[PDB]
């Protein structure tokens, strides 16, 4: 089983999970925000808007380059995801307080081209190019219509090859990983929820399988059955956020990710850099 599509229920899932990690948090009222988010992208996910369909030979071709079908940044040029943010906007009437609203209406007023300006420096990584306000709508917005796009393929598209540091669907990298149930560990995309297996013993970046570390921190919740274990590498001096499902079967890469920001810090003291992009956060600005 190298490959994983995501539940058609992804963005609900994600919600209840965000609400279920809330509960008594230093940050559960942001948590609970995202949360509606999530419930958002789920009813657009049920409720497509009109779109243009992928191009079947340009599919093709992409296949036969060996390259990933929903390449991001082919894709995020062309605007065929546009339909999408629309949606998202008509369908967020009701914002928290004033920053969002305007967050919301420069989203609503930018044209095309800076729509897809903001969209390409966000799935690029360079949070300097967009307002950190937007990041989450937009990168919402991008979410939906990768997973829309995947959940759509063409069993055979995606590719399986079995040690790649990116999305065989995409091209974008990991937000986390994931361990299954000895026991498989799985790459999480930060674009269109495509998890793909990735050899156990091996950073996820450098691809160095020397000793590298595991770390984790207290939750009341003992170390022995942590959820949350980062793998460090000294290598590269890179870390990944990995969820160990074995003890919370529940466990969801965006939701677990955004609910254990403090390990992110302990590790970003400790000289580790995080290469994998949470697209509803910016680092951030
Ligand atoms: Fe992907
Ligand atoms: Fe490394």
């Amino acid at each position: 089983p190298h490959l994983h599509q995501p539940s058609r229920d992804l963005f609900a899932r994600r919600g209840e999970r965000l609400l279920q990690l809330a509960e008594g948090h230093p940050m559960g009222d942001y948590l609970r925000l995202v949360a509606g988010l999530c419930r958002l992208q789920q009813a657009l996910l049920d409720n497509p808007p009109a779109l243009a369909p992928l191009d079947p030979e340009r599919l093709r071709k992409s296949r036969e380059h060996g390259m990933p079908p929903l390449a991001y940044d082919l894709l995020v040029r062309e605007g065929a995801w546009l339909p999408w943010l629309d949606a998202l906007l008509a369908g967020y009437p009701a914002p928290a307080n004033a920053a969002v609203g305007a967050a919301l209406e420069q989203l609503r007023e930018a044209e095309e081209g800076q729509r897809k300006a903001w969209a390409i420096a966000l799935l690029s990584g360079q949070f300097d190019l967009l307002p950190a306000a937007l990041v989450p709508f937009l990168g919402a917005a991008l979410q939906v219509a990768w997973s829309h796009w995947l959940l759509g393929l063409e069993e055979g598209a995606v590719v399986e090859t079995e040690s790649r540091t990116l999305c065989p669907a995409c091209g974008s990298p990991p937000m986390a990983g994931m361990i299954r149930q000895t026991g498989l560990r799985y790459l999480s995309c930060s674009l269109c929820a495509c998890e793909w297996h990735y050899v156990r013993i091996k950073c996820s970046h450098c691809e160095e399988s020397k000793h590298l570390a595991y770390l984790s921190l207290e939750h009341g919740q003992p170390a022995e059955k942590a959820v949350l274990r980062a793998e460090t590498c000294p290598s590269c001096q890179g870390y990944l956020k990995q969820f160990y499902l074995e003890f919370d079967r529940h466990a969801d890469a965006l939701a677990d990710d955004l609910a254990s920001l403090a390990l992110d810090m302990r590790l970003a003291e400790d000289g580790y850099l995080r290469r994998s992009p949470n697209l509803l956060l910016a680092p951030g600005g």
